[PDB]
Parts: C-alpha cells; structure tokens; sequence
C-alpha cells in the first residue's frame, strides 16, 4: 500500500483497456495497465518499442537501467513503451483490485493474457500497427516470444534476454520451491494477511532462495558481493536481497510466479514447440546470460535453432541471472552493442 | 525402522569408549558402525578407509564402489567403511539415550569423526598406516581432515566432489535445506515421535535436492528418463522423495550442521594454505564437472595449495548426485584414477 506508489515507481499512467477474458476461464471486469512512455511516435508510428517487466519488477527498474539517450533504447529516436505486468502491484493486481478479485481471490493470469492486454493497448490507445522491437528480460523475455508467435506480423524485431520460449521442468520446480518459501509462513493466512510485512519470514526465505540461484558460485567466489559494498554473504543477503523483497506483496509474487511457471508459447500449437517457433517472422536475437542457473545457455541455444533467421548472441557475466539489475557495467555494454546491431538490421 | 540391518547390513557395532567432542560436550560411549571388506595382509599395509557422506550409510558405498573388478578390490585391500556419527547406524540422535537423545544430541564436527576413526583403527584394528583414504562429499571433508590431522598416517588421499574449507554459497545451500524441514510444525523442535510425521518437511527437502543435486543439463537431455521415469514429477516422487521419506529429521540436521562447518583451517587459525601444507600424502582432487555447490573452481583453488597433489576432475552432467552411481561412465573415470593412485609408490 506504501511501496507500490508513484513516489518510487513513477512516472506511469493508468489506462483502462476494459474487460479482459482470461485463458483460465475467469473474466476481469476491468483491466488497468500501468504504462511508462519514453519518447514520441513519428508520423507513420514506426519507431515504437515495447518493453515488458520481469518478476517482482516494475517499469521503473527498466528505465533506470536500459533506457537512456546514450543507450541502444534511445527515446530521442524511438518511442519506448514500458508496460507493467498484470499482478505486479502497479497494474491490476491482487493488492489493488476490489470485489471477488481481491487478495487470494485474484484470478490465474498467464503470459498470453499480458500480451493480449498489451495488444489492445497499442491499437486502441496508441494506434500502433507494428512494433519496431519487442525487448524484455526473464519474464519479459517470455512475453517477447509470445508476442513474436501470437502476432508474427506485428513484431518486426525481437530481443529475448535471459529467458526461454517454453519454461522447463527444472525451472518449474525452482519457482514451486519459491512459492512454498512464502506459503510455509503461518502469517500468510492463505493470503488474508493485513500487512505484507507480517509475512516477513516467508519473504526472507524467499530472498535467500534467490541468493542461491539468482547469481553464480563464481559471483561469491571472486568476491563480487564484496565489490558491491557488502563485507560478507550474511550481510549481502540482508542489505541487498532481503532489502529488495521486504516491502513487496506476497500475493502479487505468487501471481507472477504462477504465470512464470507456465510460460509456454507451444500452447498455440498444442505442445509442438518447433512448429510454434517456426511461426516467428521477426528478426530475433536470443541473448542468454553465461552464468544463469535456471535459464541456462543450453536451454536458449536449443530454442534458437528452431527460430528462422535468428542469431545466438549470449552475454558474458559471472553475475548470473540477476545481472539484469545492472550490477555488471560490462554486461550492459555487450547488450547495447547487440541491440544497436539489431535495430540497425532491416526488417 | 529404516536404520536397520535389512537394508544397510552387514555391519558390526564397535564400542570405542568415551569421546570428548570439540564443542565441549563428552559422549559417555560412542558406537561406530563398521563394514569390513577384504582381509589385512601380513604387515597390515593394505588398509583403505572409506567415510560415508550426507544422509548415506556404509551400504551405499559398498553397493557402488566396492567390488572385485573395481579399484577398491576386496581381494587386494581391506576396505573399512565407517558410518558417520549421527547417520542412524553409528551413535546418533535417534539411537542414543541419556542427555544425547533427540535434539539433545551434541554438535558433532568433522574432526570428531576422524578422531573416532583414528581411535578405532589404532586401538582396535592395530593399523599403523592407511594405503588410501577415499570419500565423497562429506566423505571428502573427512579425507582432507585426515590428511591434515594425521599426515604420516595417510599415504594416499582421494577427495571426490568435496572441499577442504566450506564456502559461503555452500553454507547457504545447507541452511535452506535445514529450514525446509524446520518450517514444518510437525518437527516440534525435534520433539516429534515419528520421522514420518514430518513428511511435508522431508518432501521439501527432497525437492530442494532435485534442484541442486544434479544439473539443468541432466533433465534437459532426458537423463532421468533413461533411469526409468517418464517425467520430472515422476522422478521427484519415485526417486527423490522416496529416498528421504523414511529418514530421521534430527539425524539429517546433525550431519547438516557438521557439513556446514567443514574446515581444516581451524587447526591453523584460519590459515588454509598452512593447513593444506601439512599434507604429505599423494592426493587426487576429483570434483564433478557439473557440481552446483562443490564446484570445480572451488576445488581447483584448494588443490593448488596441496603439496604433491594432482587435479583430476570427473566429467558428468549428473552433477553432485552422480555419486549414487547413476552415471556408469563417471565410475569408469573414478576407477581409472583410483587404480593409478593405488599403483603409485609411497
């Protein structure tokens, strides 16, 4: 109630896209998307770039790290549109919706529902017929693939950073343990808690589990956490990891976790992944992180070989998956060089 | 009901007497579960010591590594498998009475195991030197402790998938493994009357091992399918959960606490190089290529401090839990290495 505000996540505007029928059967009476727009559209509206948010992240995280005038995502050249996930606290979520969708009563939202909402937003409010580039990380990458598969003609270029088209079984288990880290807390009360802080024990265990998988063994072996200003592992868990998840809402995290678990573009073909990825007509750069523990390089390489006219351009960083937070300046330089080449490539 | 001779036999119980522990407390009587394979020769120079690993017993070692066609040959060597203190077979929280019963069981360290094993080998078997000390994971931690504590006693050493000093990343991993059990209300701070009552805690423990015990490439290539499981879900239940289900939470916590604090540099005051420099044995540091917490770079860092050692890593995508003998090729690599080690002069 105090963390998901405009004082720490602004600027963004709320847009009502209307009723949204979800894949799981339930129908949201009204769906609100928190949107952050940087840069202006040109005459024919051909310089639009779509940027989805990742797990537990907002539009503020993306703009502070990747969006800038000296960056590949240049607002002086492109109209970068950052859409917050449904269930991340800023958009329509369990923490801000009333009625029978309040708290644990919030419906099961899938990746396809996010893209469906974003497609309505771009057409009914912006009047955009095509996207120059769709770029996202982790869960944002899952939405990137869904976009490129569901609306192949709509997407000119695609950039998936540290994310897969179909969520693996090993990654599924990881998220399941992440969920149980919270639901094992008696203070959770099946989502009927009166304070996200009350569920501190679940959130702290949630943070420690991310410490184990979010980075890499080489990250802590070389003392990278010490170079960030933390004298030890114990202090890194508290001062960085626990600090991050503490003011967040358990229900929202479970909402995004459920969606993360079932990220799969092959549902549009009935499980056939190769047939689904073959539908992609956009110029796609598959960019996994070298030391990612659950979104491994071999996973993404396996999927890239199914995408026509794509390129496998992995990022080198020992910071692992959570290198997306901009802890590695060198990794960002690699990303800028890749995206610039992508945006320079014809469509 | 699980820690019996029907599935861990055959082994003998030996009373080595009182054992003063490093944590201050003193066990009135310590019983070691010992499995002996092969006979000693005339001068008793063919003795091999094999420690057990986490949640494992002496039965696991003999079923996988000990055999006539193997490097650990009972027809040539007297392989002595000693069960860890607190693994259910030896003196544990589940079989000791008095003030050491259940959660009242003392904090046992790696040095306490080796101290007990040294007392056993000299005062009861009359063995003056070991031809080889070989172990995996926690067994490797005891191997390093042996090579440092008693440098003249150990002729050869083989540490598979284990480090001399436990890292922070490995420490955290074990800490989460413990909390997987202690988050269960049925645990009752170790005052449960049935290990089965804590099934929910044990199941989360098993799933967490599935995430870290193997590797992402293990499940990607369908290696779990070749083991007889059509899916991940069917592998977690039929293999992993099946394994930890009949085990005792307190025993697992005892060995976890010991695992967390595996460090030979306590004998030198934190100086690891000075501790590893004490080793006079021929040492093979053999980490597994896809180990997630006992990484290759961790062991490589420590191998460069050990005099007259060799860095001979094992390649297997099965990860750390390849020690269960799931990878036939990894066993071939290990046998070739151990055979060359035992063939090397002393």
């Amino acid at each position: 109630n105090s963390y998901y505000t405009e004082e720490n996540h602004g600027p963004f505007e709320l847009i009502n896209i209307g009723p949204l029928p979800l894949e799981e059967g339930r129908c949201m009476p009204e769906c609100l998307l928190a949107v952050a727009v940087h840069g202006a559209l040109n005459a024919d509206k051909s310089n639009a770039i779509l940027v989805p948010t990742w797990y537990s992240g907002t539009s503020k995280a993306m703009e502070q790290i990747y969006i800038g005038e000296g960056r590949a995502l240049d607002p002086s050249k492109y109209c970068i549109i950052v859409v917050n996930q449904i269930g991340n606290g800023l958009s329509s979520s369990a923490s801000n919706t009333g009625g029978s969708l309040a708290g644990p009563g919030f419906a099961n939202v899938r990746i396809g529902d996010d893209v469906s909402a974003q497609h309505t937003l771009l057409t009914e409010y912006f009047g955009i017929e095509s996207l120059a580039l769709v770029v996202g990380g982790s869960m944002g990458a899952q939405q990137t693939y869904e976009w490129a598969v569901r609306y192949p003609d709509f997407v000119k270029r695609a950039a998936a950073i540290a994310g897969t088209a179909r969520n693996s079984e090993h990654d599924f288990l990881f998220t399941e343990i992440l969920i149980e880290a919270i639901t094992t807390d008696p203070a959770f009360q099946a989502g009927l808690y009166r304070s996200s802080s009350a569920v501190a024990a679940g959130l702290e265990r949630h943070a420690k589990l991310w410490t184990l998988m979010g980075w890499s063994p080489e990250f802590f072996r070389t003392g990278r956490h010490k170079a960030l200003g933390f004298e030890s592992m114990q202090m890194f868990v508290d001062g960085f990891m626990k600090r991050y998840f503490a003011p967040m809402d358990p229900n929202n995290l479970l909402t995004m976790a459920w969606k993360w678990q079932r990220g799969d573009v092959s549902r549009h073909t009935g499980g056939d992944l190769a047939k689904a990825l073959g539908r992609i007509k956009a110029k796609t750069y598959v960019m996994p992180i070298s030391h990612d523990q659950f979104f491994t390089v071999d996973d993404c390489l396996s999927e890239q070989k199914m995408i026509p006219n794509s390129e496998f351009r992995p990022l080198r960083s020992i910071d692992g998956h959570l290198g997306l937070f901009g802890t590695d300046a060198q990794m960002l330089d690699q990303l800028d060089a890749h995206l610039a080449e992508l945006l320079s490539s014809p469509a």
